[PDB]
């Protein structure tokens, strides 16, 4: 059970969120979207995408769909919960013109790391970020 | 007016007078990619509003450059949007550590500002301990370090 995030769902999903305002963007924008996967009603995991048109980190195509986050809730891991959530979100991309989906996880995330390589994800590059306020 | 200021070394926004020296600057910093590719990526740069590039002129020789943009997409790191990122910088090894790259990165946060950006950002390979010290010499914090993944859509 799995749909694409409306004003009902946003209840559920800040406590997934909250776990791993913006739900208002996301509800209101073209670029944005979330999936949600149901358990007895109960939101149970979450993906947040984005159609990115800027540089994105070891992709050569523009626009390109991003997996902003994701996440299931331990107990209904390794069900295959994150692969259909992941699923939804490439339809979504490929549909608005996307030729290429990335994503990006942490250096100590090694489940994370081995999720996206079973999902036929390739590293392309690992990076520093900085950031310094004007 | 006691003190003019770029008398020898002037941090310019590029033009398309700049195109075949910016190209030829950054060929150094980025190998692999045809005059052609650099050619094209300089053309959108000059016609797009949230695209901008730098050149740093020593005597009227273009000795270092800077690209930089205003990102809408989510920023790594960055609590607001949009944001203006580095997206490169490079500085030919005969003037490095004389500042130049300061200002090519203040000339980029200068405009950065002027267009509505609270933060500016950047990124670097985990090897380049080089530009490492030089982001947090100049005042950047490290935010996070992340592997980035694509499949095929
Ligand atoms: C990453 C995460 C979303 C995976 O969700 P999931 O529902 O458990 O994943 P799936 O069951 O759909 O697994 C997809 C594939 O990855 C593999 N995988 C999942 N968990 C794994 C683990 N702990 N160790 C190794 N491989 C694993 C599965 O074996 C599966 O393999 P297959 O496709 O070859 O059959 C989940 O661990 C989680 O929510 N973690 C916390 C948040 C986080 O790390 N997010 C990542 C980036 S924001
Ligand atoms: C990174 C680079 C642009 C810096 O250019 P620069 O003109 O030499 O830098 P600056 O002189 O303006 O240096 C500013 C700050 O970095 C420090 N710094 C510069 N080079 C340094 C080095 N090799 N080791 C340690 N600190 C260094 C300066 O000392 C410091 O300022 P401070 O003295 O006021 O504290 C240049 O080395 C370069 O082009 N590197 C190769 C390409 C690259 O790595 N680009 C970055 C990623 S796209």
């Amino acid at each position: 059970d799995i749909r694409q995030m409306n004003k009902t769902h946003l209840e559920h999903w800040r406590g997934l969120r909250k776990q791993l305002a913006d739900g208002e963007e996301i509800l209101q924008a073209d670029h944005l979207a979330s999936f949600i996967a149901m358990a007895d009603g109960v939101a149970i995991g979450f993906a947040d995408a984005s159609i990115r048109h800027d540089y994105v980190n070891g992709c050569d195509s523009s626009p390109v769909v991003f997996l902003e986050g994701i996440f299931v809730l331990p107990s209904f891991r390794q069900r295959g919960v994150a692969k259909q959530l992941i699923a939804a979100v490439q339809r979504w991309g490929t549909n608005k013109g996307c030729r290429e989906m990335a994503s990006d996880t942490s250096p100590e995330n090694t489940i994370s790391q081995k999720v996206h390589q079973a999902l036929g994800f390739e590293e392309t590059e690992r990076v520093i970020f900085y950031r310094k306020r004007c």
